[PDB]
């Protein structure tokens, strides 16, 4: 590992993610290999997530990814916003298709029109389903791994409820679930909150989103989503239940739909990851511990105490690994596994082997701890549930630090050049944003709104004005440089 | 349900899958809505071979869906077969693309480049990755849920090896699991095999497959492949190592790929599903037990019946044999019968009042039947012992239907006439192309088609033994029959 994470960022990006060995790159520009370290990580998000949505009666499924030419010409505002993101299938091998078939940017136009056949009566709600798959999202920007992807693996809930009561109190808990994700699985802190009228789901009600900060660009990123649609889906493909007491009555759902894609270990390595290269929380890591021989007569009985702390620790269910190959230089192991974010390396030398202790070192803060022989399973148990704290308690010390109140434009301005995020009074309008975003690069890249705050770091002054000094100020609004 | 097994076999499987809420049909053609029911038997799929690979260092990941066209076209033998079915994307939103990119059919060359670059040293193999993904294979034949679909989820496995004995080894591990997956967990009876040369994964070195045979509609139906490549792709995107011991030297990797697909699941149901709905094998049931209350007067004592149910919807869970418990109260309990019988739930446990005080109940087997009145005491040992009956009821009926419709046949004469029974013959097969394809000519004058060249045939091909043709000596017994 050559460049500084505090120098050029995305050198040390690259380097981090490849090192690590969680990324390797593909012959199409915004494509990226998910090497198992990196999969097992989505699949420590996936167990939590996937537990934790079957408790609120959500089931998994499989739509196909392929979308008809006449389905996306169904709801007009989801089509216009989403066109340009599509890739369009037209012909297979030396024959042209039927008709132009599209690859899903987002199921909403494939689950729907089957929505509206499964739900005739009131007894058919509500309907609660997900899927883990892959989507398309051609765009236009800079690709990053993770970060910003033309194909993302993600999971995808769409609920139809008979009532908004219900379904407005859906979007918060799935809202509470991701952040859940980030703060406990990831120790990322996040500022939950509800997206401008410029910036949520097209054809939605309102969409709220988890706002995550990256100190060493000063940029914000958006963690997850969590939409309310009200009916105008339902309203578009025909989701009408029978009234289950006035007869005859028909009504639309209510329809929320809610997203979580791999950009969440994206956010984890740019925030936790080091100098020394990847800095995975104990929660998510593949390898918890890795047990490494120093100092290698006597041989076979080293090897047999780091058996022996091997399935000590696979007895507390910890995830561990044993480096018992011959072939590598101990210090060469001590740099792969560092690189590779392992939180604890347990080394154990002939000198400690024989007088039954051994040396855990942590990955965060590079700290070695001599423990006993006996205290194995309660010390490093000890040790990981110190290092998920440490590392959220860190990163919400960055998080407190660079997100600040401004009540006028250029403090808004001075303190976002100094890579932050900054809390304003703002109007809500769409054209008043675009001004924001074209001043802020006016007075780099122009600020764009994070999120409405649910609970702000002040409350609006009685009156106050927008920060554009035209009209007055709805809601304190989180600006700020995204990615 | 509608339409009926023995006569028209098409309407019947279509009502099945939708009435057990299996498949929902989408817009497009081929392409098919995997419901929560048997997305539910997927993962039990998922879950039982997912660990079995795991024992054997297999590790999973994630490879990108596009493929270029060059990489697509570094194996020529292999790019040849999959061409007229690759999809391919031409245009983003309204705006043409300058080079367009495919859609996988499968992932040999999107994975391969980048073994190329992870192998670099001996130590560097083996290379065991698998995936679990969707693939899309644009077939203009009329396509059929589950059994042969535009898009389809499946794991495909991909592993590379110093030596040729060890990637030989791989190969029959990953086909007996894909036999367990068949045997043990969906019961059905498999026959294991080696594809012929005009059949074999183009570009590979041999195919192996499991092939299960359907008593409805006398086809046969290939179950699962895998595949020995050999160095054929290792040379192609220069898959080397350095050797061990000798300095400077270096090898090709030999390779293999296995795939399994959600086609599981549609010969599950075309095997096991009666005119009552779907059928499920116990072992992948996503509920193995269905508790409804029938016998609704008296509120007081409902209420109690109600908790009897959650007596045994506890303590059946304490072996953790998946219970269900329907107490909603918005439908008849005549219509939650039926609605579970189509699912396929392999034990209906029925509580009534009068049951309830004689200390009794009711089982009724899906598979036959057979209503069997239990008491409260043995309720936990016999609802075990008959879900473990109902999976060896399952397997030994399919399988006393593979013995009685495959045959062998020394004759085009008898190789026909059995044919025609809506059977599958092993023949005396010299193994050429040209040959398999005039046997598939004359068979339809609905076409015959080669299956597999069985590990264990039912006779030996002795020395002296012709070709069913009699041009060319017969080299091995050869399952023949009406394939999907
Ligand atoms: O694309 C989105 O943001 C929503 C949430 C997942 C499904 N559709
Ligand atoms: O498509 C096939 O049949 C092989 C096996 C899985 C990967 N490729
Ligand atoms: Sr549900
Ligand atoms: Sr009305
Ligand atoms: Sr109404
Ligand atoms: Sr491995
Ligand atoms: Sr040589
Ligand atoms: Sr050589
Ligand atoms: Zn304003
Ligand atoms: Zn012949």
């Amino acid at each position: 590992l050559e460049a500084k994470k505090e120098e050029n960022l995305a050198d040390w990006y690259s380097q981090v993610i490849t090192k690590s060995e969680m990324i390797e790159y593909h012959d199409i520009s915004g494509c990226y290999i998910l090497r198992p370290w990196a999969y097992a990580i989505w699949e420590a998000i996936k167990d939590f997530f996937d537990a934790e949505i079957k408790k609120l009666g959500v089931e998994n499924c499989y739509f196909p990814m392929f979308v008809s030419q006449s389905a996306l010409e169904k709801e007009k505002t989801h089509v216009a916003d989403f066109a340009p993101e599509v890739a369009w299938v037209t012909r297979s091998g030396k024959t042209e298709l039927a008709e132009p078939i599209a690859i899903r940017p987002t199921s909403e136009t494939v689950m729907y029109p089957a929505y509206a056949k499964w739900v005739q009566s009131h007894r058919d709600l509500p309907i609660k389903l997900n899927q883990w798959c892959n989507v398309v999202r051609w765009e236009f920007k800079h690709p990053q791994p993770f970060l910003r992807t033309r194909e993302f693996l993600w999971q995808e809930g769409h609920s139809a409820f008979a009532t908004m009561e219900e379904a407005a109190e859906e979007v918060l808990q799935i809202l509470d679930l991701y952040a859940q994700v980030y703060e406990e699985l990831l120790a990322i802190p996040v500022v939950k909150g509800r997206k401008t009228e410029k910036e949520k789901f097209a054809g939605g009600d309102y969409t709220t989103t988890i706002e995550a900060f990256i100190s060493a660009s000063g940029r914000a990123i958006q963690g997850g989503t969590s939409h309310h649609l009200g009916q105008n889906f339902s309203k578009m493909f025909e989701i009408v239940f029978e009234d289950p007491k006035i007869p005859g009555e028909k009504q639309f759902a209510y329809q929320n739909s809610w997203g979580l894609t791999t950009r969440t270990i994206g956010v984890m390595t740019m925030v936790h990851g080091d100098n020394m290269g990847l800095v995975l929380p104990p929660r998510v890591a593949c390898v918890q511990v890795v047990i490494i021989p120093c100092g290698i007569e006597d041989k076979e009985a080293l090897i047999a105490k780091c058996n022996d702390y091997r399935r000590r620790l696979l007895s507390v269910n910890i995830r561990v690994r044993a480096d018992l190959r011959d072939n590598y230089s101990p210090g060469w192991k001590f740099n792969h596994w560092e690189l590779k974010g392992v939180p604890i390396r347990l080394e154990v030398g002939p000198r400690d082997m024989k007088s039954c202790q051994f040396v855990a070192v942590r990955r965060d803060t590079g700290e070695k701890l001599t423990v006993a022989e006996n205290e194995a399973e309660t010390k490093l148990q000890a040790i990981l549930e110190d290092i998920q704290v440490t590392l959220f308690t860190r990163a919400s010390e960055d998080l407190k630090t660079h997100m600040v109140v401004a009540n006028t434009m250029e403090d808004f301005q001075k303190i976002l050049d100094s890579g932050k995020i900054v809390q304003i009074p703002f109007c809500g309008e769409i054209d008043c944003e675009d001004w924001i975003k074209k001043t802020t690069a006016r007075d780099s890249m122009g600020a764009k709104s994070l999120c409405i705050p649910f609970k702000p770091l002040c409350e609006l002054q009685p009156g106050a004005k927008c920060v554009c000094g035209k009209n007055p100020a709805k809601y304190y609004t989180l600006f700020g440089r995204s990615y």
